[PDB]
């Protein structure tokens, strides 16, 4: 019901998504970092803070932002952080509180707000949870889609690892809802239940996947998934500038230095 | 010589290095052809950031001779004063570049043993029960700690087998089990660092070492302190077995992990 009177490219033979010149999927994996303002004042102030670090992918955590119930203060923040950061992909995203975020709403006002952010220009790629609801979901893709919006579409598991088998599931599941880069964050009880995680990744990506995927362990536990991307399939790793994001995440320095390691011949 | 071990603590003391705790552990193998050689190695090493030397025998020219082998290992602890030195007679079969009769590599070892000049000493599991057993006992009457090993060069078996492995090199009396498999896919990375869990929590009265040989395995030798590896080899010059790394990036990366 979307009529027409920003572009990213998507290789499903070379399983890449490229955002501004950024090919995700293609050699190591890409740094991203979270921007975690309070106030518009907070916002600006770290975005020109995180112009500094070597990253890839900018996300702008839409959860830690007050007023996000505000149309105009939510645009207002948008602009500020795509006037700063002119040069790397942004990534909207409203992490719901059960999922690991600081505040809840609705159905109806979620589909509302990525629906703005994607209305606006000013966001390369919308992150939208599993949990929403696949007929939700559905069409909020195909609505980013009708923009030339990209979607991460996740999922979280903040108190324990499933199964191997139900992470690709849910994997795959993403993908055929029309995910550009499906997404899961799971939390390890065990050292196992880390190695259970790459295992999925490892299986996903080998079988299934026409596209990249990123995939975590959380916690310390589980750093090492994201520090091995490059190996086990994860296309895209999270590090913290000055404060974590998610637990497990290490300083983007230092994530930088391992991947490099890493991805030497 | 004088080491210690705490089967509670599940620690190996050897020369003021306490292998099984903290930060995993770098070990770096030194191979010359003849005295000299092992000499300039041992001289080019001295400045190296490393925890334990291994001499591999292996390459050393006059493995058979036993002066010669005594005044290589003379010479290396003349120059490398202060670390644990390994006496490691790799066999051709298990990645080693000569080989010798069991009776040969059970009398080198003895000798190296009897020398005081080595701190510990490198057995291969399968050289055989019986002799593996006493040559374990005689190196503990000398104050000389075993480093047990077993090798699969073309393939990674399964976790349990891996597991029953380490448990066999307990039970035979080895300070620290040692494995090292050759991944075909990377499930068996994953495979490898299994069976290193499986065992540390579930059987390991003492330090292992394990490692997903090739560039695909790398991972093994940098996520020890998690997964449960205690030390791990790093390449001063040139490797001593595939998938190793500058000793620099090794020590880089063991200590992001660590803090
Ligand atoms: C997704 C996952 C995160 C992580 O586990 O590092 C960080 C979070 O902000 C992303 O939305
Ligand atoms: C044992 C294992 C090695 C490795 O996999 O790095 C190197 C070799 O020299 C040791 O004896
Ligand atoms: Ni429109």
């Amino acid at each position: 019901m979307h009529h027409h009177h920003n572009l990213y490219f998507q290789s499903n033979a070379m399983k890449t998504v490229t955002v501004r010149d950024l090919v995700v999927g293609e050699g190591a994996p890409k740094i991203i970092v979270s921007l975690m303002g309070k106030t518009i004042t907070d916002v600006k102030s770290e975005a020109l803070a995180y112009r500094e670090a070597d990253f890839d992918i900018l996300e702008w955590r839409v959860d830690h932002f007050a007023n996000v119930t505000t149309a105009e203060s939510v645009l207002e923040a948008a602009g500020a952080i795509r006037e700063i950061i002119t040069d790397k992909p942004l990534l909207f995203t409203f992490r719901s509180a059960k999922a690991g975020g600081e505040q809840a709403l609705t159905t109806g006002q979620y589909i509302d707000l990525n629906r703005a952010a994607v209305d606006s220009g000013l966001v390369d790629m919308i992150d939208l949870e599993l949990f929403t609801g696949d007929d939700e979901v559905k069409a909020t893709v195909g609505y980013a889609h009708q923009h030339n919006v990209a979607v991460i579409m996740s999922n979280h598991d903040f108190h324990k690892t499933p199964a191997a088998e139900e992470i690709v599931q849910r994997l795959r599941k993403m993908q055929e809802l029309g995910a550009d880069i499906p997404k899961i964050a799971v939390m390890p009880q065990t050292k196992a239940d880390v190695l259970t995680l790459l295992t999925a990744t490892v299986e996903m990506q080998e079988r299934y996947a026409d596209r990249p995927i990123i995939t975590m362990s959380m916690s310390k536990t589980g750093v090492i998934s994201r520090l091995a991307g490059e190996v086990f399939g994860s296309a895209a790793t999270f590090g913290a500038v000055k404060k974590a994001s998610a637990p497990g995440q290490i300083s983007v320095a230092d994530l930088r230095t391992v991947l490099t390691i890493l991805h030497q011949a």
